[PDB]
């Protein structure tokens, strides 16, 4: 009678793994340990232990131990193969100032926790915030942006880790527009050290702003061959050979040519509707990914009550209150102020009377059926959001704390979202928009003015609205 069983597993420098046999009985006529590949490194006694430690040693380079346990019992023979890899230390560095880039992160990071026990990770976020219990759990240290960049302190601290061990691996994760402000201040120092890889870079959108940039940049003449062009630009940038930086986007869309690099798109298909950034999708091939939103849902219970907690999000309310009534649900989104100089009662009560449209049966721009009212205000609303709450006491307020992005990812989109524009709808999925209301700015005076506004063009290319859902509100 025969077992055989085989494991595999990656066990950082300086650290131990426990040598053992799996599933096996705890005493044997007779027993050995043996080392079948690798740099001899099993020690003589060890070879009649049932357990022994593993001790991985400090490396020039990542190198596999192969190990075999024989075990024989009256009417059993048992076999362990484990085969270890020497690995080194990983450290994920992540620095984001937005919303959907850190609120992703954070999920990987829960995820990855889990995954590798072993990495640290640096933080820098704006919008998310970790208290000591969870940035334990997470084996996170936070540090401090400089504005809404990188620090000089992450890069100190980021420094001294890499000086402290023999060999190391660089993760970075950080948003797709502001990658050069963020990054090159790290890899600069770190570029003349062997033993410092940068082993991933994930660059996130940070919402409507790529695509904007997109949007004015998908008619620049021979915009490809310009692109190509300043990968050498970037990579002296980063030698230190050159105080020069490539300008626009050769500074964002060149990382892929130099690390192995995601681009996570909050929409990849404008790369294919888009017939002028078909060359950019060509240009970026596999490294453009879409941006997930179903990653939430595929973490355990506990991740996600984690996740949740650390986002400040109380979903089962949310869900409570999505159920109080049976009708439909639709969230308002409510802006602070805009141009012409307005007293503040009348930026609400313009808001309340795009309300009161979407209600009203015989408006043209009617919701289009009985739904209960939810309210985000801007998280800076203040009395213009009380104003507007009081002015209809069934509405439900959803905490302005509570980002947008939070609701997508967490699957407590409403069943229909409206009110004053901006980038929050870029995120929402059509069936689920509305209408959207522009108000008097600097820009924008009336609607043929925001039909023409490069949000709203990048909107009606992706189909998250037609030309008869944008409104406007002097
Ligand atoms: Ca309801």
């Amino acid at each position: 009678k025969e077992t055989v069983s085989s494991n595999s597993a990656d066990v950082v420098e300086t650290e131990t793994y426990q040598l053992t046999p799996i599933d096996a009985p705890s005493s044997f006529l007779s027993h050995s340990w043996e080392q079948t590949c690798g740099t001899p490194i099993l020690n003589e006694s060890d070879k009649q232990a049932i357990s022994f430690d593993f001790v991985a040693p400090e490396l020039k380079q990542d190198e596999k131990y192969c190990f075999t346990f024989k075990g024989i019992t009256g009417d059993h023979r048992y076999i362990t193969n484990t085969t270890l890899t020497v690995v080194a230390p990983t450290l994920e560095v992540y620095i984001d100032h937005a919303s959907l880039p850190s609120l992703q992160q954070l999920i990987h990071i829960i995820q990855a926790k889990d995954e590798y026990p072993s990495n640290q990770r640096f933080v820098s976020w704006k919008r998310v915030t970790v208290d000591a219990d969870n940035a334990n759990k997470l084996n996170i240290h936070t540090y401090p942006l400089k504005g809404n960049n990188t620090s000089p302190e992450m890069v100190a601290a980021i420094d001294e880790y890499a000086q402290s061990k023999n060999r190391l691996n660089i993760e970075f994760y950080t948003n797709t527009a502001h990658v050069f402000n963020n990054l090159p201040p790290i890899i600069q120092p770190l570029y003349n050290n062997e033993k410092v890889k940068i082993s991933h870079i994930s660059l996130y959108d940070d919402g409507s702003s790529e695509y904007v940039s997109l949007y004015q940049w998908k008619d620049t003449p021979n915009k490809i061959e310009t692109l190509e062009g300043e990968v050498s630009l970037l990579a002296n940038y980063l030698a230190g050979t050159s105080p020069d930086a490539p300008k626009g986007m050769g500074n964002r869309y060149n990382w892929h040519k130099l690390y192995d690099t995601d681009y996570y798109f909050l929409r990849e298909d404008y790369l294919d509707v888009e017939a002028n950034l078909h060359d950019l999708r060509d240009y970026l091939g596999s490294s453009a990914k879409q941006m997930p939103w179903d990653e939430f849902a595929k973490l355990s219970d506990s991740q996600q009550t984690l996740f949740l907690d650390i986002v400040g999000f109380d979903k089962e309310q949310l869900q409570q209150q999505y159920s109080q009534s049976p009708l439909p649900n639709f969230i308002f989104t409510g802006t602070t102020t805009w141009a012409g100089g307005e007293t503040k009662e009348y930026y609400a009560q313009q808001q309340v009377n795009v309300i009161n449209n979407a209600i009203n049966e015989t408006s043209p721009y009617y919701l289009g059926k009985d739904y209960d009212l939810f309210f985000k205000g801007h998280p800076a609303g203040g009395v213009i959001n009380d104003i507007i709450l009081g002015s209809f006491p069934d509405m439900i307020n959803i905490p302005a704390k509570i980002s947008f992005e939070v609701l997508m990812m967490t699957d407590m989109l409403p069943d229909t979202v409206a009110g004053i524009a901006s980038s929050l709808y870029f995120t929402i999925p059509a069936d689920k928009v509305n209408f959207i209301v522009f108000t008097s700015s600097d820009t924008i005076t009336d609607r043929e003015e925001a039909l023409k506004s490069p949000l709203v063009q990048v909107m009606l290319t992706l189909g998250i609205v037609k030309e008869k859902d944008v409104l406007f509100w002097a």
